């Protein structure tokens, strides 16, 4: 009762667990440095999403000072985007990124001369002709690293690299605010997607960015273990003070807004078919604390895997599949939490 | 320990995700024409269900104008069913369909004389002696395309085609209001159902109608991608103004009544054993808006699969299986939804 | 896992596949065998449980072509009186339950004219059960149903020692906790399939006991090899059921407990069933009708005019949790009750 | 093939399996529950209370040893208060008792041994590490006492610890009620598979496996042992009891007493640190003896169904099936509303 078009089972983060290794490294000893693109390096593998409710200059500066990096979003006029990147990199000469859309060549040139360090050429569907052509023209008119996405296949990864991609960004449907997989029925579970694209990208030494889906620090580890060089994360940071967003109080708890870029209110700035929704998140206050627990989680992970660098994590990692009942085991069960903890909201 | 009567794992829409392909086509540019039966074609692949709470002249004209078609139900006397066909057909010469049950041979005859374009010969169990007979009985006395259902096996569909079926409706159990799989314990998960029937029907150039189970626009893309020529929808249109039945209000919001044809009220028109229940659905106002975003979801899908027609969708589509945790990924997770979206409610 | 011997499936796990059919549900024959010598008109048995089956319930099943097993949780003559009342009423067929080593109880029941005796146990595949089985068969002319088991080997051995019927089911009952307290059991479909592979070779009927929630489960159970099903909770809420009706909301309930529960045992005892509560569903007859209606519907879709033909022609697919939600009513809110689906 | 080359297979946990009944001549009351705690120390029952500051101190340890099991005093205190605590147990009839220590705590260990502790539990969130192996070697060279080392979940960890003098191996990473390791670090192995793998190595060497964490119900005991463990370690069940340290609180009309991970913020204080446990509460379940009685009742019942008169016969004759979520629904109570609460089944 099985069909010719079934190409296998796809796995998400909650589907797997990482297997502990013989270890002689402490979590405090772990190197977290990583390549963002082929030519840009980072000291922590974290990237804040290119979203209007997540990353502007204040988020980027915060990211860059902690060793990561932020991608200013393109939902604004061209050189107000330039002002954002001028702010960050006048500020301690920190390293920063910016996003552009299909054929937005003028926007990109400006950002480059504003000193932006990486351009993220993003799209609902990176493995597309308009994307490929937009990438070729950039690399011919501009000397700057370009991350391209989003994609989820071998074929996409390979072809984008063959045309100049300095980084490949993975993820269709995994985001907290994404409805693509429901509206269009399209996607690939984030672990399998990162796996497929790693097996090609690593051949060329091109970094993969695992975009979307990250819910707990343990997910950061899984993503990297499987072949990512960094993760892009939206909803975790959208709770912080540094995200742009309007705070609201509905009951006894305070929230601020987090919406998809393919959401109706995002596209207005109708007869539209949206693939993102508009939502809120619990306000988690200060950035530096959220990021620290994320980094804490990853160090703990790599220690369990006896891996002192991302690169050693790739060599030594393995995982087991788990069931729904395995996941139940993995979470807290049968006891009732008396104090909120930042790790585990 | 496994058993010899187990013939495999049957999959439904939530069990899979369609995988992106290289695309040179934008959702805008996609063609959606399809074949309803081998001699009748539609310009969108959508059919409204033959239900007393879904389709009548008003729904049918609305469907036809949009480029689809409506099947007027048979929960009425013969002459009034004919009246319904005349209403749709005098209104712009639009295509329209009518359902008949087994042995209902003069009903069919009248309907055809009334200029109906297709007859839908329906039964809970399409693959039975009486349906075959009724089918051969219509083709001999009438010149009209006949759709036959419902079935879910490939031998069921081969045998209906051999006796003159112009289309086959697939679906046992998947309906929103269907209890056949619980009362009788019988059915096949809709994807596996469509796959098996496609593998026979397509070699004869006979269209598969995937009937029942559609919950979101991405479901439509899945159904067509694995072989369907079109889809039949009840509950999504049941809550439109153009639906028959009247609104009633329980709380803040108003609901419009949707029931099975196998429900007791439906068969009332009580020593009965029902395979359908009686329920309510959100009133979602005008159908045009409802349908508008179904079509947009499909286009979005076909865009992701680089397919500019259903033909190419058939050639190029592949899918992965996902776990229930992969499904938790695909939906919105960890964010509270601030405002309504008709795509996703 | 070395010890992993495969995946076991329950009723919710599968769907039956439709066959070419030329038989209407109304035309289907539901005759079957209880034991190799006792046959029924409908393949239903009410559970030998003190909240389910006494004389008023047993006479109820036989009425509709089935049978009920009077429970052993009473003294001998009172059980004997229960079987006398059913026999004296229309001469209808009835059964009664006894425990291990309770041979005396047994022929009192036999002398009272019981049609079938159910030798039951938490664990039918045990030395003591085989002992009692063997004395009974030597001192009494009676069909004996033995349980509960879930393996090929248990089925084979019980039959080799004289068993006239075999009850299958360890842990599926609505009120059972065995799989939680002991960690033991086998999912009901796989269990029936295992036991039918042996039992049908010998022409010994299997009773699928417990776990039945909807009429679709009856068809599944028979389709994979059972000759009948035993039913507790569906019937515990009926009128002809013993036990008592408490009102708590604006809806009516009556109690239903496991025979391995604290109240059913009366305390340093180790409970393996619980004390519970079930919606009152009025008169039995309507419940049975809807169950038979469901099964006739099932066999219609499979083009099977009898159980023997249902055995020959049935296949199933496995479904996910997601398939299961497709299968139930989804995304529509139900206006008022239906008997089938509640 | 959407199959990843780093995928080494499916891991299973207690709720994923069911034990299959065997022919039986033995009754639950006839079954032997003796087992080996460590290579040289043995118990009347396979139960061990957890080394947690909300579960085991002398009163719990005494209570355990009474019933034929053993308690492990937690290390979340100074050195000779832990010593005094094992003194309390030993002067209560020479009962068996154990004590936990951490990496490089050789001094504490020495003081524990001098006080007559029967076993030292060398614990760590990651038993398969350089500093644990070293600590094991140093203890074994300067002292004579059985050392249990954990926690691990792999064959090679199991092998490497035995090769360096481990007398018992404790299995479990992420399974516990108050544990968030698998969410914070994304690391662990489902408990059944974990015990299996570690059993396949340890049994050859005659080294007992202690199954640590994840026990929700008595039938989980039988499963851990049937798959190869010689004992199970239990926290949350006993945390609710009377002899548990931690003082009661009432929030509902129901009493609770607190239960926290040793890797919880509060426990570690005993803000700039990263939690792999949480701080919670459990229903007060009254006196210990009833709770332990029910768990033993359950196991005896398991072993009866499996026709196994001892743990070694259980290891030989056990088998299981994988079940699905729907199988688990079948297994729990269903379609019935519970009128009287049951200690078996909370
Ligand atoms: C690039 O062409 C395509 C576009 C779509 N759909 C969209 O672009 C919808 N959309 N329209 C605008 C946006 C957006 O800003 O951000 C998104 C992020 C993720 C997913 C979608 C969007 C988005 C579907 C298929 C194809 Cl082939
Ligand atoms: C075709 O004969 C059969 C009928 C049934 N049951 C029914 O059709 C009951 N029923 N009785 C009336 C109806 C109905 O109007 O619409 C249905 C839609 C789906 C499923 C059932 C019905 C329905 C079962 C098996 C067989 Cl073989
Ligand atoms: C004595 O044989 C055994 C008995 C048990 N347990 C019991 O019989 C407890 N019990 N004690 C009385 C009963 C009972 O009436 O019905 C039951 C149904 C299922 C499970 C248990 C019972 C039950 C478990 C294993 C074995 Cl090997
Ligand atoms: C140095 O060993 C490691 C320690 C950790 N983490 C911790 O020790 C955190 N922690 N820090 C203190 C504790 C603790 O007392 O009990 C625990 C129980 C289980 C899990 C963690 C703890 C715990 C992670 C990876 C490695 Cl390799
Ligand atoms: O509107 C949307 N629809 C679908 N995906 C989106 C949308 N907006 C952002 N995304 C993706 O979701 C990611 C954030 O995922 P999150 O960290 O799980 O919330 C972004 O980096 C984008 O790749
Ligand atoms: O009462 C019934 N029982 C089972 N299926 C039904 C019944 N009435 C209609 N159907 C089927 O369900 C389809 C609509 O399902 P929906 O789109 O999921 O709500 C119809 O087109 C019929 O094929
Ligand atoms: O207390 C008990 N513990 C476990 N199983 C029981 C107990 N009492 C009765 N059973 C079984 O459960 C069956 C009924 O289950 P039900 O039809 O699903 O509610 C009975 O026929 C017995 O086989
Ligand atoms: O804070 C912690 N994080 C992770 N595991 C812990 C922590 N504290 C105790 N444990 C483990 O959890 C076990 C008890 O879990 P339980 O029996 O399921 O409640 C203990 O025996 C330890 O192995």
């Amino acid at each position: 009762a099985m069909g010719t078009k079934n190409i296998g089972k796809g796995l998400t983060f909650e589907d797997i667990l990482l297997v502990p290794n013989y270890s002689e490294v402490l979590p405090r000893e772990v190197s977290l440095e990583t390549k963002l693109t082929k030519n840009v390096s980072l000291k922590i593998p974290l990237i804040s999403s290119a979203m209007d409710t997540v990353t502007e200059h204040l988020m980027a500066v915060g990211m860059a000072r902690l060793g990561g990096i932020g991608i200013i979003h393109k939902n604004m006029d061209m050189e107000s985007q330039v002002n954002e990147v001028l702010k960050v990199k006048n500020s301690g000469g920190l390293r920063v990124g910016a996003a552009i859309g299909v054929n937005e060549i003028e926007r990109a040139k400006l950002l480059v001369e504003a000193g932006v360090d990486v351009i993220v050429l993003d799209s609902a569907h990176g493995h597309s002709l308009n994307i490929i052509r937009t990438l070729k023209e950039i690399k011919s008119k501009m000397n700057i690293d370009v991350i391209v996405g989003n994609v989820v296949t071998e074929e996409a990864t390979k072809e984008l690299i063959e045309n100049g991609a300095d980084g490949i960004k993975v993820g269709i449907g995994p985001g907290s605010i994404c409805t693509t997989r429901i509206v269009a029925g399209v996607g690939v579970p984030q672990i399998t997607a990162i796996e497929k694209c790693s097996s090609v990208a690593s051949k060329f030494g091109i970094p993969i960015i695992a975009d979307g889906g990250i819910r707990y620090s343990g997910d950061i580890g899984k993503a990297l273990a499987v072949g990512a060089s960094s993760v892009m994360i939206g909803s975790i940071l959208a709770g912080t003070e540094e995200s742009p967003g309007e705070k609201e109080l509905i009951g006894d708890t305070v929230y601020k807004y987090y919406r998809g870029m393919g959401s109706v209110g995002a596209m207005k700035s109708n007869k539209m078919v949206p693939e993102g929704i508009e939502g809120r998140v619990k306000y988690k206050g200060e950035m530096e604390g959220v990021v620290y627990q994320l980094v804490g989680g990853l160090r703990s992970c790599m220690g369990y895997l006896g891996s002192a660098s991302i690169e050693e994590l790739w060599k030594k990692s393995s995982y087991v599949e788990i069931t729904t009942s395995g996941l139940r085991e993995s979470h807290v069960h049968d006891v009732e939490i008396v104090k909120e903890v930042m790790n585990y909201s």
